């Protein structure tokens, strides 16, 4: 017998800017470190980016009145820093918040709650100029003054709040991989980085508290909770290395303001660790968040993997299947394909019970609410002659993850809310536009931008259902 | 490569007072629940019993002479309540402090670390006569005033203290399974027992705090790590639940004065959860220990089993390999043999990197210190002509459980001590005599009592040189 969607869940999907908007250098905008990358020869899809996107700037209004129409109880957006500090720290552009405000008016007025997140990885390219953006300390007060500015401006309107949305990406694709901005490949300046972004998060909740007193914040943690292979004990082992590798170096800061101390020390042994200054350890203890933000779309399975094994493998930005290969941190674990889950062309795992285990997991060692700020599947779409689009795909993604949650909540996990990703179709950061998530699938592909007009999926008729229900029919 | 063991690293080894001491009606010495209980016909392996055991009450200057030949840097022994007050609440017995008294100086006099271990299973028969023991909030401040008298009277001289030593097995085999005294089969009543004994646990750490200043504290739990039996997302979400279940239900009320709340809410929802009263949580958040006990022997491997299937399983007392079948929750978890280990005859996993995966997730979620009080090998041994015992079995379970102990040490595990279980052969609480843990071989087995001289085994020698070495010749 399960227990039911609280009363007040917010039931949700998301976006993120550069994603979405374009208007890439209207109203003042000034350039991000994505508006610079994403035109370097090489780095996208076929040389996709987010001058235009799906244009939700111009288009707001349809959309949110899609968004009224499919009744979304919440809507997450993220701001571009780049449209309020054009030169990241210095003087506002008016134009940029106020676009924030025509967005943020027109959701309350058909009812829908907006959640705001500060970072979905647009650092002004002017910080990465100046010093370095993620790199240096000084980002510490620039994204302070930019969140405070938010805070003032919007914090009567919006009770919800994201800080860093998926810092483990960000960092890690743009410090370790090279495959974000700003394409470095050196593990050092990775944790160092990842190290000055946990301080700037625990700042920005700090400040939250004097300038939001009742409003609700957390980071956004992309989580691929790990499982062993088997029962193999240099498998479970792995698996622990793994967890608390991956997963545990993030969540702890988040939740305890520590590292965790086995990884710290293999770090350490490797002259990897950050440098820690006199006031970092107090800061980072004294910023507990409202909630833990999920982004959950996959498990990984690991295994033992000796110090001359794995490191970097093969990701997938095609679509065919099978392309992918092991990946890992040698002496301590790789990935492994799980014999006992479907995945999707790009290799993705499809595995539902997976989000009941990480919630589960989250409630049992930090007891702190989650928000599900993303969870939805990427596939490609047909769209059928008479504007027809039949995810059905989609809808037995969404469908069994959202059951999984209620399994949570009836275990006693304390989930707010739930955010599919996406609500209209946008912009892959890497893949182009064919790999769609949205509930409104975008008429436009990787070659012509055609007229961009909104065609409510199946998926779409399907969630409506789940939300006019409040979950009881899916 | 491999750190050292630390310079003061407590090579130890330990006993438990029912199993060693005898002398069961001497010197005022009151009944205990296993005095009563080991007497009820059928309920111990030929009626093996404690009134004499191995005699270490009278035999223990013998005894201790061979730890200072062996080189034993800590000894770990369990104080007998019902020695000290024969009616567990009436007045002090002060011939039984006085043989804890001569132990300990005859301990300090060789130069060899006491650690004390207050309650090892043997409450006094008048307080289960006269209140129902464990199932009554008065052991609470009965069990404090016990503790307090050895703080005062030791306390000068014994550094490092015990608990509660293995609070989930005497509750579990004494209100679940009906194998220890008092013989109930009752969850509500498991459960209740099971809390005031978490209360009783936090008093007398807090005792301890005034009384002792400057000395080391902590419960000690048996711990069966648990794994997976392999990748399906339904046998690692089993996995989630019995390490909960079995594990966080007993660790995180000693580490954070709380109970899991899944595994509470499943409880609530049986009705066997704990009654509590005003005041409870703020003890028990308030106790905190300056380390974690840990009696480790092997791992558990787990697997998803439905509403219908396994309770209750068939345990070994045998020594007939193979004969043990799952055992389980309905609905959470069963168990199942792991197939990548081997096992004693006993069915007992044979698992030194379970021990390592133990120690880094104890250290990862609670970040404490670690004492290992006991881990050990059970087996038959044959005396050969000569007065020698090749017991070669236990020196290979021991010495890779060791080097699995330094290698957790090198990933950054506090580990304080290693006390190997036993420092002579003696009596199982079921089993009688014949499966055997010492280093000194005892001269009796199950029948014939004969005259219980002490033969030094081959592991005794072992275990020397790997003490004189501090752990680098093993
Ligand atoms: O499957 P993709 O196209 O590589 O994208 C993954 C998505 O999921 C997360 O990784 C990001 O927060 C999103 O911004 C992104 O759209
Ligand atoms: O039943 P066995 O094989 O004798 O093992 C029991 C041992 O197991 C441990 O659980 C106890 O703490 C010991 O007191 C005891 O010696």
């Amino acid at each position: 017998h399960l227990k039911p969607f609280p009363p007040e869940f917010l039931w949700g999907a998301a976006s993120a800017a550069y994603q979405v908007e374009g208007a890439w250098n209207e109203d003042g905008k000034g350039l991000s470190v994505w508006d610079v990358f994403a035109k370097q020869p090489g780095r996208t899809f076929k040389g996709t980016n987010g001058d235009v996107a799906v244009d939700h700037y111009h288009r707001y209004q349809e959309d949110v009145a899609l968004m009224a129409e499919m009744g979304l109880k919440a809507y997450r957006f993220s701001v571009s820093w780049s449209r309020v500090f054009p030169d990241g720290n210095g003087a506002v552009n008016e134009k940029g918040l106020d676009f924030y405000d025509r967005l943020i008016e027109e959701l309350r007025n058909h009812g829908i709650e907006p959640i705001v997140t500060l970072y979905h990885w647009d650092v002004p390219q002017a910080l990465m100029d100046a010093y370095g953006a993620w790199e240096s300390r000084r980002i510490i007060d620039d994204f302070d003054r930019y969140a405070v500015t938010l805070f003032q401006r919007f914090g009567d309107r919006v009770k919800y709040w994201v800080t860093l949305n998926e810092q483990n990406i960000f960092i890690s694709f743009g410090y370790r991989l090279g495959l974000h901005p700003p394409g470095v490949k050196d593990m050092k300046r990775m944790y160092e980085a990842n190290h000055i972004a946990n301080l700037a998060n625990a700042k920005v909740i700090q400040s939250f508290r004097h300038y939001v007193p009742d409003g609700k914040i957390g980071p956004s943690f992309a989580y691929s909770p790990m499982y062993p292979y088997d029962s193999r004990p240099e498998n479970v082992l792995a698996f622990e290395n793994a967890e608390e590798f991956q997963n545990h170096w993030w969540m702890d800061v988040y939740a305890w303001g520590m590292y965790p101390q086995a990884a710290w020390n293999y770090l350490e042994s490797q002259g990897l660790e950050p440098t820690v200054a006199p006031g970092d350890w107090e800061l980072l203890q004294a910023a507990k968040p409202d909630f833990m933000g999920v982004n959950y779309y996959q498990t990984t399975t690991v295994e033992h993997n000796p110090p001359d094994g794995v490191g970097e493998g093969v990701m997938n930005t095609t679509g065919k299947k099978g392309t992918s290969t092991s990946s890992g941190i040698p002496g301590l674990f790789k990935t492994v394909r799980n014999p006992h889950v479907d995945t999707t062309n790009w290799d993705w795992a499809i595995d539902p019970v997976g989000l009941r285990i990480g919630l589960r997991r989250i409630a049992n060692r930090y007891q702190l609410p989650i928000l599900i700020t993303e969870n939805g599947l990427g596939e490609f779409d047909t769209l059928e002659p008479g504007d027809i689009v039949n995810d059905d795909y989609r809808i037995d993604y969404l469908r069994r993850h959202v059951q999984e949650i209620q399994r949570a909540i009836t275990d006693g996990v304390d989930v707010l809310g739930y955010c599919a990703w996406s609500f209209t179709d946008l912009l892959s950061w890497l893949n182009g536009y064919q790999k769609r998530y949205g509930f409104v699938y975008v008429n436009r592909d990787d070659e012509s931008e055609k007229d961009l007009r909104r065609i409510k999926k199946k998926s779409f008729y399907w969630y409506q259902r789940v939300i006019e229900t409040n979950g009881a029919e899916l």
